[PDB]
């Protein structure tokens, strides 16, 4: 259809736009140092001309996955990013130094200097996201015979971030939206993932991560507290409803293609994540004029949380895309398992799309399965069509689009918007990321403990990169 063709062209635009926003040769961000991912080229109203640890880590993980799938030209970009982080980790900033909390700093200036003004800090998701981005590249290096680069450059950088996560996971901080000082779902979810794949990577390079091992099960134990019985609470210490796309992002960014529909890790197809999907998406149905007249079986424009007032509270391209991505992931999981189960917890999600839905197990050859997957795919594509409808004529994607008229607003050419388009398109095409080991990390301890483990910190100096030749 036109969505299919639009997506193919948009994937090309998205890749180009991301590169334009990375220093020091990116066309839109002159001034940014080598390997520095800039959030948006907007220098004023709003000023997003900074580098955030979260946006950078999410964008680089996307590029690493494209690279591993054959986009070999991205090699230099990834190397520059890793080199830049060896420096950033050691930059003294308002959150502290390398070994005293500095790794939790949310953003830095594009020239690698500290941002010293007031900001919601620290944001503890950053080190976890950066670790996940680097581990993926480290895995490729190991697999392709560049052991020294993996052991001497990547591992030591990752070791710093993993130590930060194990030491401070059980402390409050700001959420991914940089507004709530408390304990956040997305953050705890990505931290659990990071420690698990961090331990595997440490073993692979001939080292160890005892703090990853002792803390991962405890983070998972705590993660269970976020389930309210009807949806996933986005944050503790908040007065809001708790319905927030923060939870959809937590699910899609911790999606493991080898995982079943596991409730303990909130996988995309788990009953808990499906129930949550409907609760979150439904919260935007009556608050945006853009959604007027749409039925419960139709996709709608999705924002961050219903109480949002940032730029008056509007839908976000990356949030609308996350709503579609969780469903593409679920379709993949059901297909791989050869069945789909409907439980009392997820019944409402299914009933809204297929009125004949009833609890039970449906094999992939059954009529019910066929009806449900068709309806889910159409629903998911619906979210992507809304994005297509409001993207600029040349493919530009801003941070937000107007709740009433759909015009683009806030930061223009937002790097994260482009990465979210790339991942949603990939999942739609059944292109999935490497597994992180969820199948051996979904067991919940019988008793949760408020605890931590201190790892180790050491400054890394990147002398040089071996002449890596990527072909495939
Ligand atoms: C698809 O097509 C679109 C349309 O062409 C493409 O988007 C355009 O892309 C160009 C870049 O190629 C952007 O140019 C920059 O513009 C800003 C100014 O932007 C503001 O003003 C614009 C014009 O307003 C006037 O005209 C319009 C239309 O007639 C009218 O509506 C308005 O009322 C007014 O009369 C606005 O259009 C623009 O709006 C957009 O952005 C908003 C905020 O993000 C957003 O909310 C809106 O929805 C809208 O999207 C906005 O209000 C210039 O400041 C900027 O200039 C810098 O960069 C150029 C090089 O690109 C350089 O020559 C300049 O010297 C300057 O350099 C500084 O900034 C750079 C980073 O941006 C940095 O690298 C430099 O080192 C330097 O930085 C230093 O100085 C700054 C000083 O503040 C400091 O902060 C730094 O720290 C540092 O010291 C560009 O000229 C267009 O804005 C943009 N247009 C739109 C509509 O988005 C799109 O890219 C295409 N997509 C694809 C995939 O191809
Ligand atoms: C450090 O780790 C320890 C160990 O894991 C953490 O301790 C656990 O903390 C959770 C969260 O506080 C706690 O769960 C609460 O248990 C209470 C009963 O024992 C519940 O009454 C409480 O209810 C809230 O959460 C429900 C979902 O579980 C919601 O349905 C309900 O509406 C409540 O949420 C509202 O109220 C809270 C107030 O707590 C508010 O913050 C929310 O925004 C919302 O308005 C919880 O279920 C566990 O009992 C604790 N476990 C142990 C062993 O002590 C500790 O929190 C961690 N600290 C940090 C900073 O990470
Ligand atoms: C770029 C972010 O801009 C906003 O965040 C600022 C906000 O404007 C400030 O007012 C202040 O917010 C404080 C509240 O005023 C106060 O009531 C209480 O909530 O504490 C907060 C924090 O001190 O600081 C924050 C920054 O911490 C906006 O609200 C954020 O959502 C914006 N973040 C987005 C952009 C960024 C880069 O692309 C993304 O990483 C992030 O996920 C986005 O949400
Ligand atoms: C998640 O991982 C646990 C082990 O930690 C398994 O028991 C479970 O079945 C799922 O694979
Ligand atoms: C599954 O595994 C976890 C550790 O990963 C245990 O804590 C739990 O008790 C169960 O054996
Ligand atoms: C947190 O608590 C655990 C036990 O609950 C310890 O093993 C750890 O050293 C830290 O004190
Ligand atoms: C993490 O925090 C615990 C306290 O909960 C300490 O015991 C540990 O040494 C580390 O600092
Ligand atoms: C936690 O504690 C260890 C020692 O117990 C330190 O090496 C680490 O830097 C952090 O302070
Ligand atoms: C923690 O452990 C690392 C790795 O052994 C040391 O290099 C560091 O100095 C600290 O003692
Ligand atoms: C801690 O570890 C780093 C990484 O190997 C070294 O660069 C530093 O000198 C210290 O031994
Ligand atoms: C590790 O940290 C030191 C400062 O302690 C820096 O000089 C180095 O560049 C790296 O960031
Ligand atoms: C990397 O190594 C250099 C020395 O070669 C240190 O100065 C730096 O702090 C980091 O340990
Ligand atoms: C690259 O190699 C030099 C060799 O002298 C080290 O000093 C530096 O710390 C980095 O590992």
């Amino acid at each position: 259809a036109t969505l299919d063709s639009w997506l193919s062209n948009e994937a090309t635009v998205a890749r180009t736009a991301i590169l334009n926003n990375i220093g020091a040769d990116g066309a839109w961000v002159s001034g940014a140092d080598s390997g520095i991912v800039v959030a948006s080229p907007s220098t004023d109203n709003p000023d997003y001309f900074y580098t955030w640890t979260r946006d950078s880590g999410l964008v680089i993980k996307t590029l690493v996955d494209l690279f591993r799938n054959g986009d070999t030209d991205l090699l230099s970009t990834i190397e520059h990013y890793i080199s830049s982080q060896a420096i950033i980790q050691g930059v003294s900033n308002p959150s502290g130094d390398l070994s005293s909390g500095g790794l939790g700093e949310p953003k830095f200036n594009v020239d690698e200097t500290a941002y010293t003004g007031s900001w919601g800090r620290p944001q503890r998701d950053g080190p976890a996201l950066r670790a996940t981005a680097m581990i993926g590249f480290g895995q490729w290096l190991l697999d392709n015979g560049y052991t020294s680069a993996a052991t001497e450059i990547v591992w030591p950088l990752v070791r710093n971030d993993l130590s930060y996560v194990a030491q401070y996971w059980n402390q409050t901080g700001y959420d991914l939206w940089e507004e709530v000082n408390g304990s956040s779902f997305f953050t705890i979810a990505v931290q659990h993932r990071a420690l698990v794949e961090g331990s595997a990577f440490a073993t692979a390079v001939g080292s160890s991560c005892s703090w990853c091992d002792s803390q991962a099960p405890q983070i998972l134990c705590y993660l269970q507290s976020f389930w309210t019985g009807s949806y996933i609470l986005a944050n503790f210490d908040s007065s809001r409803s708790g319905k927030d796309t923060n939870t959809l992002l937590g699910s899609i960014h911790t999606f493991d293609p080898e995982a079943g529909c596991d409730d303990s890790t909130f996988q995309p197809c788990s009953p808990r994540a499906l129930a949550n999907h409907k609760e979150v998406v439904d919260s935007f149905r009556s608050i945006y004029t853009l959604n007027d007249g749409l039925s419960d079986s139709e996709a709608v424009a999705v924002g961050r949380y219903p109480e949002d007032s940032y730029y008056n509270g509007n839908p976000w391209f990356l949030c609308t895309l996350a709503a579609a991505e969780q469903l593409y992931d679920a379709l993949y999981q059901w297909d791989k398992q050869g069945s789909l189960e409907i439980t009392d917890v997820s019944l409402d999600f299914f009933k809204a799309l297929y009125s004949g839905a009833a609890t039970g197990t449906y094999s992939s050859s059954s009529s019910t399965y066929s009806s449900i997957v068709s309806a889910v795919k159409t629903f998911a594509d619906g979210f992507v069509s809304i994005v297509e409808t409001h993207a600029a004529s040349n493919g530009s994607l801003s941070e937000q689009f107007d709740k009433s008229d759909g015009d683009e607003l806030s930061a223009r050419d937002l790097t994260w918007s482009y990465a979210a388009l790339l991942t949603a398109n990939n999942r739609r095409n059944s292109v999935v990321p490497p597994s992180w080991g969820e199948t051996s990390a979904s067991s919940v301890p019988g008793t949760c403990a408020a605890t931590s483990a201190s790892g180790t910190y050491s400054s890394v100096t990147v002398t040089s990169w071996p002449s890596i030749v990527a072909t495939g």
